[PDB]
């Protein structure tokens, strides 16, 4: 067939969300019923299909433990060194039932500083203090509240601390019952400690009563937050790993902006041999071949989307790129033939559209845009005509690529940048749990439109309809002047 | 067939107003000469094929009158309690030949203010008397002409009635016979009673001068104007459904977001069967699968549309709809083998998208926008920029939801609420009447150009042609400077 | 076939001007040496392939003075009355070579008046004179410059005409001989008597100059300018045709919006009977059926075109219409079969536009918007922002109908008016022939092209070729700042 | 076959830029390691794929420098004399190595004016002396630095030049041998004489130092800048071509508005059959069988496009075009059969678009307004709004062929012109190296996508695929506010 790849240049023909529309049908089930939980994997279980982006203006730790509160997943970015994201992600892990098998502890002869720092770092409301550092027998505990009594933080820890007994409990207390035993003696710390005497971790009230008021977290076996972290391909990819998979990251994001290339399929290959049980995530590719070769590699999760996004340029100036939805689906049909999920990054401007995403066959969405101006993201609030504006950049914009995205556009060493992406702002949103019940909201109706009691059956079973342009504009409002709008709109 | 759902996600392809043009055919019929009346059922009759959406920026008692009188019907929105609803169907059917079968009266121990109260209820001008509850002998009558010699109506009927013998008549006495009695003896009013004296009814002139005054008039057959009633699917759904039907409504609409849900299908079959001359019209539908499923559980008209009203956001916030003009002919097709007409109900811009939806098989279209700055509709009129509007909301709007439109998106209980219509403004429109006849008038002018002489020739026969963009741009007026417009356009 | 016609509801798919481009060919022939002319019939012939519109706004007599001297043709409209219409129609028959067969002439008795209204009112320099009205001797020639001498115009003529034997000619004179005879006795009138000194005719300079001054004129056999006049379906045609044909009209043009009404059949066969060799235009029709009805109703021309003018509604707001170019094709596919040329009517922006109608089948274009900003055109010229505007509306909007257009729109009794048109204003364009030279000049391009030396060639042979939106923003100018635009763009 | 032109009227599709997008591929090379050179032919071979359009308002001698120098190549237009249009083309040939083989003198007799003349026209620091014409033996050599020692140049060169032996060189001497001669011994300048002393040539350091500054320069066997020159279809056309092949022309692009003219085939076999290895470009031409024409008569590069560039309006006045995308791949499609290559020639607004062209089978592309506003472009800078422009007109607009460009369009002697394009001004750009790195720093990263190592790989192999306008939207940057753009995008 010498003129194949010839005459079938033109042939290939892609949609996007704007294009298309999901038909309702018989349905059983409302939206209040309807299950919204997503597996990634049996070590990765999502109460809610979203994931924000690991971006320097979206992720880092206080975004990853907020999203890991309300069911999702934060991907740490990696525009910072290997020390500070190896730091973040101890931040998330530590943040609920982190010191529980693996406290932090203290001697008598530490000065209050060090306590200070633990206590702040963590954010965590007493530090445990054991006799030395082999024996590890525990002494007693300052906190928050022996703190507020503490003038000069420059003085020794045994000065501080005076001594009654106090209670402790056996290992492997369990948050139920720590729950009655702080509440039977009035106590908020609740060491953990062997026959001998020997500190073996810690319980707050903090541990406990954070589960009363995030019910739907997305946790490990330990009960400790989810948290994922950004990692290119880069000749300190595995040092980066390292470190992350010692801060007991859940899942690393080899993050590049062509999935295909051999330098990516190689790199997951090298990861998958050292770390045979670790969570990879491996993208961007836009097609079904694409999406066979990472996970021959050992990708186990897919991530999806090349030049949708926002703020990316790459369609423009590349002039490469598939319509996301059309990506989606052909991305989903190989990995289902391989039991994979596949995540749909990039493109999603409403609600509806990450319906549509998840109806084409994605287990998830990643967000970049609609969680940037979000309170707990990382960049502060700037004033624009008197509103409030968050920046957000694509990773391809020159001020992402100036601050270490350069390997994702494989021009890591390059003096002069060709960028492809762009830089602007968005709305301050606050917190992010509201812009998180929209989203579900707008889900758990479609779902029910479409008679899926779950994502399974969403993405088995929901068909959609093209429509024209001129279908867009119905669908929207239209030809009516809004007084008015709604979170979920506009 | 395993995979067969899966490959069938994308095939489907819809079409809305903008996308197509009727195509113009062989006519010996003139727009003045057609026919523009349809039939819903044999107890529903309209001379003009319009109705107005129970929503309640939309449709309330004068909105109905206005309509009624115009040929059409307006649907009395559920926004209100069930006492209230219940209220306006009564005046609406009250307004005309209210009283001949059924009529109000008092006793003279009753004060004035009773009489006053009637008579602004129900805009008649007189009140019959009698002698007490039980035998109902007309007494006399206290009318309009009575009233304004009264300064206190605290006092009781008998002190202000003169005696004099009245002109009364036979039971039975008709319209066309009242209106010669009533001229002969010069008098305004005409009581019916039997050979006892036993007061039966009564007949105004107002009843026969309104038959002259609209000629058009939708009637049941007792002569009084048609009203429909929107009942949502909830658990006080009977109760208020039983009050409406003790009112005399012609038709209930049961209205919810999915009517392909189990729950509207059950509470279908349970009206029905209570309840087996009623009319019902059940909604909303998109496709054929759905339309036979209300049919097949007792509902006589289906009502189609979802997404496509110009305040609705469903297709954007929960990605799901069908394009209207598809819509309605995927369940026209449907309802035809079954003898059942339905309902387009949704994004109606122009006369002409009217006449598209009638042509693509509807038996009549049901407007929101086009309706809501007219004068008969319940908001007052509101300023901006020195002239006047009116407000408009979505069913889905925040606004409406917290009204008691809930229900309709399966929202019923819910503390936070995730909106599928947003909040907007319409300008005021003066007059229905004038709106409706450019209605009309447009209906009137496409059936002339399809060669239909009446609907039925214009659903079974018409054709349209697909066009572009760059066609829709061509329809429209363009590339000149517009000094004035017109009723019909902008 | 029971369910044929609701099945083929949405099959047929149109397109106009936006949609397509045409594709360049082999071409051995230069802009400047193709022929544009076209000949409807024997007795239509034009040198251009242009019509203006008979529409109040576009033509009258000026205008069609104008049209037929660059060798197009003028429509004067209907809106005006039959007496008012036929004149307009002999002013511009009687511009050039009037008064050679059928002059006008006076007697020494009438006043100066009557000569002075001759001269003005057909801008004829001199007014013959005969002895009597029976015998019609010539006597002698009152001119301009005999009328600068004459104070008072209530004077009879045999006091200011001084007697001189004046130089006259044989009946059957022509312009070429006629040109000499007044070089050589250096005179600018030439009355024509026969030998018994009766007079026959006249011919002027102005006759012989206006021939040199518009080479390409449109011409009937005896060398007057063309003209067209505008008859609508009333019951008073045939007394508005009969004084047309009798002012020397070389066409009507029926002019309906629905020309595949009986109605409009019916008209054409019974005009057609009484006048044979009239020619007859008649529109408007979309399609193939309706242009084959026409033809066989006795219509020797068809114009094409529902909806698509700059001005009409008729799309919108009776949602009926096909895109023109596909009208003009279809209907063109059908006029071939017997011989018959089409006309486009509507829908051209630009130059190139009118190529692809031409292009697509169409003998002749008819333009209204490009022709309304004319200096020949009726309105005069108002101001908005310093800049000068011509109005222009709509056969179809209420201002039109008012003037007598009703017929047209089959709104002819109505006291309340339902529009297809509305009212705009257009940039003052200066002198017809500039406009003219650019849309020829845009034509000629075009077929220097398509390889096409006439029309002929083009209709028979170019083709187009499909693009979309894209391809559209690709061939207007785009993403450059305009500084000066040009009178065939913008 | 009657009626077969007839029916196939609509049947063509065309796409542009803007309906495409390439998909991404299995890809081992890096955007850093690709190859971007192209061979036009074995005399012609750039280092990229870029050419600067011949028209007034973007190349002359400087742009061609640059551009050359970059590695792509300058088309000096035709807006000038033939005089003036040969000294251009000189002038960008004696920018390097000029001189090394046929070198510039003069004799001590000359005036020190003639020595500022040469050395101002060329650039070229000094000047050789010889002892007469005939004999040409070197006396010696006035230079930049003997130079600012003179004030009156009105003087003999015998009196300036203080005699020396200076160092000189055999023929046939070389770069990189003249460069360690230059540094041994101190000197700029190196005659370069015969054994008899007669001067055969001269090297600079200016020579030997734009090597290392330009290591990309697209370069002649002599080492010589490659240089362009437009040419039209004239009865001068051969005259203007003589005076450029003694300059040493290394193309001629015969340049026509439509490339299947009879008029141009003849004129590209008349000059090939006298300059049978000249370089010929001919266009344009949007067809397969135009391009195999103009190849049959001779013309070893094709230039593709009809209509498409962003100051043309020869689709929207004559109504002619073929959709870029399409014409590219539809001529290449034909040449590739001949081992032709095809120039894509208009419509380019971004990298990305220049790379689709490329993928659809062109080898080269040229632009006229990504260059336009560039520091070397021929006009000046414009103020409007504090910002700097440069005007950018069309070859087809008024002011474009008054200035010549007239026989173009075939207006040749037209006193009134219809013109094909329009005025307009892009903002100024700085120096054309900036524009051209982001141009080729595109190519490189959709060659990364598409895997090609090379441009042949890159059409033969690449694949698009085809999205709607809701797609485009998807792909540029959306809904989001941008606080600070790239120069590649916008």
């Amino acid at each position: 067939q010498s003129n194949a790849m010839w005459e079938s240049k033109f042939v290939k023909e892609g949609l996007t969300f704007d294009d298309v529309l999901l038909v309702p049908a018989k349905s059983d089930v409302l939206p209040r019923e309807v299950s919204v939980k997503t597996v990634l994997s049996e070590s990765l279980q999502l109460n809610i299909p979203l994931i924000s982006a690991g971006m320097d203006t979206v992720t880092e730790a206080d975004m990853a433990i907020a999203m890991a509160r309300q069911g999702g997943l934060g991907i740490i970015h990696k525009n910072m060194s290997i020390e500070q994201q190896a730091e973040q992600v101890d931040k998330v892990k530590r943040s609920e039932s982190g010191v529980i098998s693996d406290p932090f502890f203290l001697t008598p002869e530490h000065q209050v500083y060090d306590a200070e720092h633990l206590m702040g770092k963590y954010r965590i409301s007493g530090v445990p203090v054991v006799n030395n550092l082999d024996e590890r027998k525990l002494v007693g505990i300052i906190t928050n509240r022996d703190m507020r009594f503490i003038q000069d933080y420059s003085i020794k820890i045994s000065d501080v601390m005076t001594k009654e007994q106090l209670i402790t409990a056996p290992v492997g207390t369990t948050l139920s019952e720590a729950e009655k035993i702080l509440q039977k003696y009035k106590i908020e710390k609740l060491p953990l400690v062997d026959n001998n005497g020997v500190l073996q971790g810690l319980i707050t009230i903090k541990d406990i009563e954070k589960v009363i008021e995030f019910p739907n977290s997305a946790k490990d076996k330990q009960g400790r937050l989810l948290v994922g972290a950004a990692v290119g391909v880069t000749a300190d990819a595995m040092t980066r790993i390292d470190a992350l998979v010692k801060a007991s990251v859940d899942a690393i994001v080899l993050d590049t902006a062509h999935g295909h290339s051999q330098g990516v399929i190689d790199k997951v290959k090298e990861v998958r041999a050292k770390y045979p049980s670790l969570n990879i995530i491996a993208g961007n590719v836009a097609t079904a071949e694409a999406t066979k070769a990472l996970i021959e590699a050992g990708a186990n999760v897919v991530k999806v989307g090349i030049g949708p996004g926002s703020i990316c340029t790459t369609r423009v100036v590349a002039g490469v790129g598939v319509p996301q939805l059309t990506a989606v689906y052909d991305c989903a049909t190989e990995a289902r033939k391989h039991g994979i999920p596949v995540i749909a990054d990039g493109g999603i401007k409403y609600s509806g559209d990450m319906v549509k995403a998840l109806a084409a066959g994605a287990h998830v969405v990643m967000l970049g845009s609609m969680f940037a101006g979000v309170a707990e993201s990382p960049g502060e609030t700037e004033i624009y005509q008197g509103r409030q504006f968050k920046v957000y950049r694509g990773m391809g914009s020159v001020g992402a690529m100036e601050k270490g995205s350069k390997d994702r556009y494989f021009q890591e060493g390059n003096k002069k940048l060709v960028p492809e992406g762009i830089e602007g702002r968005v709305p301050y949103k606050g917190p992010l749990a509201d812009t998180v019940h929209q989203l579900v909201g707008g889900l758990r109706a479609g779902m029910g439109y479409c008679g899926a009691q779950d994502l399974e059956f969403l993405r088995e079973n929901a068909q959609f309809i093209r429509m024209s342009g001129a279908g867009l504009l119905e669908s929207h409002p239209h030809h009516v002047q809004i007084t008015k709008e709604a979170p979920n709109y506009s």
